[PDB]
């Protein structure tokens, strides 16, 4: 019997990387004052400040923006500012009793292959976790992404993972994911936390 | 000489639960039988008794039951249940059958690999893997419900009434009709759920 | 927290680094000069064949081959089998090839975790997982639900030890109620493809 036997599992990434990644959500005002959710999307929990990275369409015309942690708790978030070139956003919070931060190995190098898991709200369901590989790790030449410092991925992405985390079987934080390619299938995106860092940086002194 | 490096499989959760997921047929009448849905079940004891999905078998004339060692026998509906859209069946074979592993004691973790296993297009048993995405939900959610299993492990038709399990063989949960375009988004009946719901079935009907 | 500084990643790039530099990307070119269709191929042995799809090399004026490591080669048709939808290229084998790894004695198994190489929607070489669904799929085939798109027919579905498992052809496209197929692509094993090959290269 396989009762002494141990399930494979990604549950130690979870618990660590999960907390940290927020729902975010993008409220506008009704013809008929009142406020109702226009947009929908995830984001990220970088450090104790209160600082969150989210994808820039996420937020635009936002009329007021909602961040939902895991733990119930749910705070109205300030824009410190988008990039126009990275499609990037930080989001601010003011909280007192502190806040769960997506862990962060600033030494590791992801590498083609590596297990990742996709951590967002699809389709406003709640958290939910996918799984899948890193299936590539820039580009060297042109290509249909215009860019050459993408994450690719084959975990699924759906409308609502946009500015969630993408962690590896340990829970560092590889990226963030942004679009997915659309009848494609398991082709998905991600900026390198390297690069998410920095913008983040220059975006709050900023 | 030739070394023993062994490639990662989960195999041996397919050879521990596959045998007793079974291609469930559900019969018709044009005044000769042919086939109107199919699905798939998965077999709980020794004395025959298997769970599927209820909207499979609806208003059926004859079940047909296909193990994937090639016997195929005529099942019996036993009971349904409306609420929880699940249905069991009946067989009678003279060797012995192939169980699904099951443990009690085991809980669902969210990140646990699984393996969906059922009759997807009725293309014969396909296997496909993937891992628990969630283990319910305590907020108010557009699914309606707080227990399903979340699983990004692909789902299509033809899968309901399968088993989903863990690297173990071990029943997870029971997957149903899957969720514009989505991708990866697959729902399970929770095993301990629905053990219950069939010995509700087999007993008081 | 905790420290993972020191922890090991779960990780198939043993798979990718020696399999995915054999996985080249095929262009049929034509007149208008231009790429009317695309997909992969794989280099099998050091003599410079490569399988690939016969779809993706039909009525082609100039068949084009990329390797990853930025060499492109001008390959010749040696033949295409009617049955199968496999076709064999030949480079110039000078200056040394990369090779698939190619295991004769391994036999796929049910759950075995594979990885599809190939090139979907010309986005350069792109890696997906998955495992193997099923085996002697007659519509022999092997199943997989790591995922395949438009541009993986002709490349390589490999083992975690990278070894080649099968030729990536179509994923199933039968829509039962207006709805799209998921995680279904469907392989010709190895074995088989080893000896369709092996015969296009002596009827040629």
């Amino acid at each position: 019997d396989s009762t002494d036997e141990t399930p494979a599992s990604y549950n130690l990434a979870v618990r660590r990387a999960a907390p940290a990644v927020v729902n975010v959500y993008n409220r506008g005002l009704n013809t008929n004052n009142q406020l109702e959710i226009r947009t929908l999307g995830s984001g990220v929990i970088m450090d104790q400040r209160g600082y969150i990275i989210t994808n820039k369409h996420v937020i635009n015309d936002a009329d007021q923006i909602i961040v939902a942690l895991q733990d119930g708790r749910v705070f109205e978030a300030l824009l410190v500012g988008s990039d126009s070139l990275t499609d990037l956003a930080v989001l601010k919070i003011n909280a007192t009793g502190g806040l769960p931060t997506i862990p962060i190995n600033a030494r590791r190098v992801p590498h083609i292959g590596d297990v990742v898991l996709a951590i967002g709200n699809p389709y406003n369901l709640g958290q939910t976790i996918t799984q899948g590989i890193i299936s590539a790790t820039g580009r060297i030449g042109l290509n249909p992404t215009g860019r050459q410092n993408f994450l690719q991925t084959d975990a699924s992405i759906n409308p609502g993972n946009s500015g969630g985390a993408l962690v590896n079987s340990l829970g560092e934080l590889m990226g963030i994911n942004t679009l997915s390619f659309d009848t494609p299938e398991g082709i998905g995106f991600a900026i390198p936390f390297q690069l998410a860092t920095k913008i983040m940086d220059k975006l709050i002194r900023d």
